[PDB]
């Protein structure tokens, strides 16, 4: 009933900060304790696992206006991130492959700790991979999308982790990425409640706790996960080929 809350940040460096990520994610063994990790970028864009950049982003507005990209180990579509983003992710050991519950009790998490902060949200309703919005793994506040999600599944453990706009420049995260009036399905926490970072990433911790029954207790990344997350990086996440999409 104990787990483990990492404030493991690395922004300026996205594709360092998803290494650490697949790091706590591929060194937790069934039995360990659960994690939660709360973690911010900088201006970046990120694109899902079966993605590929050119399809998603224009290489060149991100160029032009110091955009970070990165891919990381997940399914799902492309993101765009800033320091006004609040990420998340939870590890815990695992007895099934139910991918629709995890979902579904981490969205249960999501929506009771945004209740603390007066803010009614809810998941979306379909289950379609290529809507942008409305999707059983977002989290709609009014007709808006204020918080997207994805996951993985392994033998022992799963993971899920999700990017929530608070205080984000949607008209940055609109002109950046490719779809086809994503300013229009797209929205902030703060656009309707005025609470800071801080409080978001307090209440989520106290709504996972609660949801989960764990006692999320502030701890550091070990040695062993932080070596991980080096090894990671050096020969993946820091390669052009991963973060295009090729490997
Ligand atoms: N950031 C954010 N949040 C929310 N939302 C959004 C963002 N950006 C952008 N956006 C929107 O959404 C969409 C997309 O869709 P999808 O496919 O669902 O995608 C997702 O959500 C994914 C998930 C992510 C996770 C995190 C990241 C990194 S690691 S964690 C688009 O287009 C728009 O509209
Ligand atoms: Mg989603």
């Amino acid at each position: 009933m104990e787990g483990r809350l990492l404030l493991l940040e690395t922004p300026g460096n996205t594709r360092m900060s998803l290494a650490y990520d697949e790091a706590i994610y591929r060194s937790f063994q069934y039995g360990d304790k659960p994690i939660l990790r709360f973690y911010r970028h900088d201006r970046s864009v990120i694109i899902g696992y079966f993605q590929v950049a050119e399809e998603e982003v224009d290489l060149d507005y991100m160029k032009k206006n110091g955009i970070m990209l990165a891919r990381r180990y997940t399914g799902g579509g492309a993101v765009y991130h800033d320091l006004g983003d609040l990420n998340f992710s939870v590890v815990r050991s695992s007895d099934d492959m139910d991918i629709t519950s995890m979902f579904r009790t981490m969205n249960e998490a999501v929506v009771n700790s945004l209740r603390i902060l007066g803010l009614d949200a809810r998941p979306g309703e379909l289950n379609d991979v290529s809507i942008p919005v409305n999707k059983k793994t977002d989290i709609m506040a009014g007709e808006k999308k204020i918080m997207g999600a994805a996951g993985a599944m392994r033998k022992g453990a799963k993971l899920w982790h999700a990017a929530m706009l608070v205080h984000t420049d949607l008209d940055m995260l609109s002109a950046v990425l490719k779809v086809p009036s994503t300013r229009e399905r797209v929205a902030n926490v703060t656009d309707f409640v005025d609470v800071s970072i801080d409080e978001v990433r307090n209440a989520l911790i106290r709504g996972f706790s609660e949801t989960l029954h764990i006692d999320f207790r502030e701890d550091t990344i070990t040695e062993k996960e932080e070596s991980l997350a080096r090894e990671l990086f050096d020969k993946k996440y820091s390669t052009e080929e991963w973060n295009m999409g090729l490997l």
